[PDB]
């Protein structure tokens, strides 16, 4: 469980990225991509992309991160009663996209360092470390749900 303080933290960053959806969703999702390559394997929209400049030149993957950023900032700030905005998300991450919950791992590694990247002095340690709980306990809540379908 966060603190109220944790929250904060975590949403104080949050509203910066709020800023720019799109830009933080690219250099995420290429982040994720470069880093591990096997989650870009999961895409079938993304997976003809073999190069960072042709990732940064896709209409359709900037599209997709805000799509991606859009449903976490929503679950962010439910502040930790985000039961209903996980139901969906698990179960199509678990039962239709296939997505393993390490790989949420690597995009909660990817979400940190764009975060760090891009707003140092709202991101230092404490707020790192304050995300860093906030995205495991989007990792254990759905996790939680992967286990109930039996993945
Ligand atoms: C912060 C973590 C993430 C969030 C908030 C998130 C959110 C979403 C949302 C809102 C959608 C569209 C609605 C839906 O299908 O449920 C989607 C689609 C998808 N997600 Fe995620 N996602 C996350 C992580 C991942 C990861 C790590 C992978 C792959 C490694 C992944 C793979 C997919 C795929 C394959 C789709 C369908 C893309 C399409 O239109 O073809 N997601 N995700
Ligand atoms: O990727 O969602």
């Amino acid at each position: 469980v966060l603190s109220e303080g944790e929250w904060q933290l975590v949403l104080h960053v949050w509203a910066k990225v709020e800023a720019d959806v799109a830009g933080h969703g690219q250099d995420i999702l290429i982040r994720l991509f470069k880093s591990h390559p096997e989650t870009l394997e999961k895409f079938d929209r993304f997976k003809h992309l073999k190069t960072e400049a042709e990732m940064k030149a896709s209409e359709d993957l900037k599209k997709h991160g805000v799509t991606v950023l859009t449903a976490l900032g929503a679950i962010l700030k439910k502040k930790g009663h985000h039961e209903a905005e996980l139901k969906p998300l698990a179960q199509s991450h678990a039962t239709k996209h296939k997505i393993p919950i390490k790989y949420l791992e690597f995009i909660s590694e990817a979400i940190i360092h764009v975060l760090h990247s891009r707003h140092p002095g709202d991101f230092g340690a404490d707020a790192q470390g304050a995300m860093n709980k906030a995205l495991e306990l989007f990792r254990k809540d759905i996790a939680a749900k992967y286990k109930e379908l039996g993945y």
